């Protein structure tokens, strides 16, 4: 609807698995640059990392000092481990569920950065948990690095229109985030 | 979305035109029964009347004393005048717009009570304004009295499934309202 | 769309197969009731019969004298033969295609009267041809005679909401036709 | 799709909680009536019960002797315990997932029999698990016992059109199952 | 629908506000080149300009002499004033409404050329009026000048797929126009 | 659905009409490229050619020796004749219908290679038969050669997103085919 958003919650779900070793710097830069472009307290963001497990590195916050510290932490991430992306979505869903209980109309947006190199069962669990996120009200974007398959990530994201490569995705999502911020109450 | 509702705002849009002279008691008691069944401050309601013009008899409120006074004023309504239903929707939309700016996730539900006897241009304006209410985030129900045409009221309401006869309307909408209240945060 | 209809074309597709032998009066009088209720030249109608083959008994017309003669011919129908309903839809679609070439915005409505007792391949062909009618712009209703299967007829009609028992058929369809006629330009 | 079904898998999810103590006969009889109405090996069925926990009483089978034994086990059920309906759906989803891996085009139909008296968190889990069933290809019907709330059950079922009262739900589902069996390869 | 179009009405809604000062040449050239590429009387067009107010510079017409004169007038347009785009859509909708009353099946297409630099309330009114145009049967395209926000223009146009930059948009729209003309009755 | 595919059936519908006389090597190379990249018996393919008539050059098969011989025959194709694409779809639908009767959950994908230069009535027949393919469960992609109109091919394909130019077709469809093979049971 045309109803404004009382909240804007941005959840970064970040692949730090072994396979993205040579792409972590561009994953980090993507996140850092969106953060530095949108410094308004109207936008809250969370940093979630995943490899062998999914962990909330920084819980959802409007506080730019906490965001600064979270980004410093992200810059120091050492890629390694498996690619259990579904746990990244679990970390988002847990937070979205809690936020829902506050009763605000929120643009709950997920940006998942990954190379899409997920083993069969892991992809299945990821699609399941992404659907779970959507059930809680989330809009899911997937930004692919390296040799990601767009159709594969389109099962994680809301649609194929919600899937971008890293460089194109940065420009596209900057516009989307701007639009959502203009649509804030 | 499975996200709970931070608000539940019920807008009664009530036909008080000349054509409903023998049916006002049915309309009033429909409203009175619902108001008396759901006394929780979690439910806010507004009473809008329309004939020659559309007027907000009681602005959206959770206050049961205000609601009591509103019901007492509704009881004394004397049907008469034309059927400018679109103005009834205008009164609802104006309030919905204002409430939107607060940024809460709200079940904004319209219940329009009418015989559906709208002249051609008046029907056109009504559908336009009902669409406008939907754009603001409203769910429109139509409850028909007299010999109402279900297909006609289906263009005002969200769908044919949002159209009920007056004698069956209470039981179905009591259920709907109960369900929404159980989905309150 | 809120745009008015430049035309209203009503296509009766009528089962005259062996299985409805003693139910023909029920079928005919449903048709006659509607025809005599709606005498406006704004409504054009065609009468199509089917059993072993499908045949246009009366081509689409606004002319009430032609409609009178068509009705007289329908009265005298002698049921018998197979149930090749798909040919009945073929007769409607051929006319719909022709009318389409005139370029008017038309409510093209099919009402199919049948017991739905179609053998497997015949049902397949019927669903195919009903879909083809929809592709040409038709809205398909099915009115069930005898102990019909609602879900089966829902494959032919637009949805389960477009299926009615013959006993309740008139009341529902007369309302629908009245609404479409009010939506005429 | 007009494509026939290579399989037809019917999953009964049966409430045996304390709240249905006086209504188990209605629940059992619904299942018994359907099972013995459709004795074709083309229809496979599973009986799942739930109260404090969800348990597969009879795994999906076409074998009528197993079905007989399953029904005799249902005759012995003593209602009691909580209403953890989500676990009933879990038992269904586990079987559907396994069946999916066989690669057949199957009509996977769930019929959940319940009074809908679920506490808030339990209802949340149930809607979540029902959605998960739908993700795996299931069509969910809910058949209501006692004075159930159809809007609430519509959150579990596919839609309000997939919700039926128990005392006139055998007639509705019998027709639906007949139709699905006629759409079998 | 596969039905051919009895008419093809193309509405250019053209931003002549102060913010498009360096881009009017681009906007005019886009219109001029499309008009010159499609001279068939089967295509009718209207030129609407907007800044502080929205005005119909040339009402819908098939007459190429009137179009020639309209283009001459458009060429002399001097950018300046506010950006009340909603009025441009009001000018289109008024014409669409009148044309609807004729009862022809028409491809009513809007092309809005703008930088999308609308202040908050103006954007709200614009989205409201674009929705109204859609309700009347219009398909809305947005062609952006400058570094426009695609997501923002996607609120005006039917979808993000209906949003184009100037060069891609020209090629895309001449293909769309060619296709619609091939679909003429 | 998240349910894996029991089968993956790929139907190439290839334009060999006079209008593509100097472009056959483009069309052939596209097919040869895809065949050679995907040699898994999990993928079955059919080669259909059309000009004046539509003919199945190679019936649906997983046999790579038959595929090898099929490609050899495709290489030798000599363009000429009319563009009766609808017959190409008829050859695909015939096979899809047969395979449906086996009752496996199959990804039935059509890739139509054409310049889209179809005369009015031929385009009508093509849209009709493509719709029929979809009704049987097919997903339709169109890959355009020469100066094709994307909007026109979008009427044959499922959507505009299912239409690709021949120079961008391989990358997109390779990714799609890979994804479907990964989603095999
Ligand atoms: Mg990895
Ligand atoms: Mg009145
Ligand atoms: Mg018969
Ligand atoms: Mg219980
Ligand atoms: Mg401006
Ligand atoms: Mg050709």
């Amino acid at each position: 609807s045309m109803a404004c958003y009382g909240g804007f919650d941005l959840y970064f779900i970040l692949d730090k698995s072994g396979s993205v070793l040579h792409h972590w710097n561009e994953i980090y830069y993507f996140v850092e640059q969106l953060a530095h472009k949108f410094i308004s307290p109207q936008l809250r963001m969370s940093f979630i990392v995943f490899s062998t497990r999914g962990t909330t590195l920084m819980k959802l916050t409007e506080d730019r000092e906490q965001i600064r510290q979270g980004l410093e932490e992200l810059q120091k991430v050492l890629p390694g481990g498996d690619t259990y992306m579904h746990e990244g979505f679990e970390r988002a869903s847990e937070q979205i569920y809690y936020e829902n209980r506050q009763g605000y109309r929120t643009a709950s947006v997920i940006i998942a950065l990954t190379d899409g190199e997920l083993h069969e069962d892991l992809f299945f669990y990821s699609e399941r948990e992404a659907n779970r996120s959507r059930d809680l009200g989330a809009i899911v974007y997937a930004v692919g690095v390296k040799d990601f398959n767009e159709t594969q990530l389109a099962r994680i994201a809301d649609s194929k229109d919600h899937v971008f490569p890293v460089n194109d995705g940065f420009q596209a999502l900057q516009g989307i985030i701007h639009s959502i911020l203009k649509k804030s109450c």
